[PDB]
């Protein structure tokens, strides 16, 4: 068995979804975070010397000496390996698509802040539009716990979960008008393995 | 055989890479573009009524009545189906990763303009850093025409191609200092099927 | 000794307001534009070596021998020099406050494009919201035309420039904003401006 | 009748410069901050219904009964009212031009974060480039301290606020910029400011 190491900053950012997947699947790894105690940047600067990275960016997932970079690609990789990307060519596609939708609004969020005075337009206009998109998708199956794709958990379920979870750390629990989404995020929040990672966090 | 239709605006944007893939593979489709003649927005508004889209956004790829959205997901889908995503679990991963790198700098580019006065920092600092990243990757195999992954064309080769091609429409042919990349983009530019699509464009 | 030279790229961008000002007033200057010839960025490279710019940006306006930089700062300087910035402390602040907001929606506009897929939210949300603000402000002002007081101020041209700019890329409603509509058309008809605009 | 009330969120953001100004001058006002209590955005929702704001943004500063909006416009108004905006036409433009640039690097800072993965380019490219500009400008000015002329202007505080802001999130070099370093520390020591800063 190869040693599994995850390199990133001492934050969620683009790394939390990978951490959730390892938790969901319960696979063990070292969660190496830069700047727990010292200067995150110096560590990162030296890391990029010591480690051979494609794009001088983290997350970096290391199995053995195999070096894997790009969080989305890591998630897709982790998901085939561990059977959470759906059971058909169509359903693999849908999961990918809804994950693509996630990283879009998830980016909009990491682009909203006080200084930019776009916090209300995010809250008032961006989010609800996207919450509605996911809501209408959970309605598409409607075919009972809550899955985006097929009748089994996929990484799109975690990604959606993580999106709203991360938003809920900046801004108010805003999912009243989206009952299916609200149910979906809680259902998955209370899966034993994820629920124990969360409270450990 | 299902009818294949691509919906998008009368531009390259996020749709050009899909158009290149259909060209590379020579598979036939209707290239439906909004606003060739009329108001692109009205068309798009009505399109979103007539068609059931996940995220009220195009590209939309329609096979039969199957509705597929999200350009990156469409490309990954098209690539498994047609054997241009590499011949191993590792190599599928690398292609994904380098495509992830592409949509990052490709986004930076679509975020640079005159008004923002960030055209020189893009040209002077962003691009060369990224050109170097791809350069150093083409050096990793070095294992002869030019491929990013393994010894066969993958969609990462087209994506890189399309990135620089699109940049070369806004800004100057800036690839002198990156001979492998320069070779790679031309090699692929002169593949019969792509070269004929280009000149037809 | 003026003279007067405006350096920018061969485009509108951040220099257009200054051109519209020089138009309105009838100030003659050389409108030097990068890349009327070839690599705009090569001129620009050399310009940065020859002229001494504070932040390495353009527009920069040279009046005889002083290098003036930063477009909003330049337009504030020109508006005080030629009396188009309001006739009281209060009003002048107002003209300033409106220009500040113009910069914001103007930024947002040059931040929407096809690729970002944010065009329709701009057209259905950002633009209409800001057209809403400009409308009320105009209602707040017209008694018995102008944003501030009784005369042309640069807020009137800033706002005109903005909507003019947006109309080169997008359909754009203005019919739900009748007071905004008549404001911009008023400014478009002013002979110095109509002239300039017909000569672009 | 002042009085004087500053409404913002419970943070620095775009109101800090105005606080530093009120500090420097020793103006007393109520620093009303959203969410000292609960949902900041609920106060903000209600504030927008009660007060009449031009663009639905904050900060807004009420002096007796006039609602002043837009922070850069507000700071320009305050700086002319209390003589910290330069003692000639030229210098005042200069103070303006420097503030305009401060807004740009300041924007860029609040545009860098972990997720965007643009922190290191900011730290290795944007910041050092702009620290470079501020340095030369300071060299251009000191003869025998200040950005413009002979006295404190708001450009000095804007620049101080900027680097102060950046130092809450990032290491930040200033040692390669000795004239910039001594400039900000000078301003930090000024008793009105040192006091204020020690009371945050
Ligand atoms: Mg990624
Ligand atoms: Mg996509
Ligand atoms: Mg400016
Ligand atoms: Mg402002």
């Amino acid at each position: 068995g190869d040693n599994i190491v995850l390199y990133y900053f001492d934050a969620r950012g683009k790394a939390e979804l990978i951490r959730l997947i390892f938790a969901y699947l319960g696979i063990e790894y070292t969660d190496k975070r830069f700047g727990v105690n010292g200067d995150a940047f110096v560590e990162f600067k030296n890391f990029k010397k010591e480690k051979d990275t494609p794009f001088e960016q983290v997350p970096i997932l290391q199995i053995g000496d195999l070096i894997l970079a790009q969080s989305q690609a890591i998630v897709r990789y982790l998901s085939k390996k561990y059977n959470i990307c759906g059971e058909s060519e169509l359903n693999e596609f849908y999961a990918d698509m809804i994950f693509c939708g996630v990283q879009d609004i998830h980016y909009k969020f990491n682009n909203t802040n006080l200084f930019k005075a776009n916090e209300t337009t995010f809250l008032n206009e961006d989010l609800p539009k996207w919450s509605g998109y996911f809501e209408k998708l959970l309605k598409k199956n409607h075919t009972d716990k809550y899955y985006f794709v097929g009748n089994n958990l996929t990484y799109a379920d975690l990604a959606v979960f993580n999106l709203y979870d991360d938003i809920e750390t900046k801004y108010p629990s805003s999912l009243k008008n989206f009952p299916l989404l609200k149910a979906h995020n809680e259902f998955i929040s209370n899966l034993p393995n994820i629920k124990n990672y969360i409270t450990n966090r």
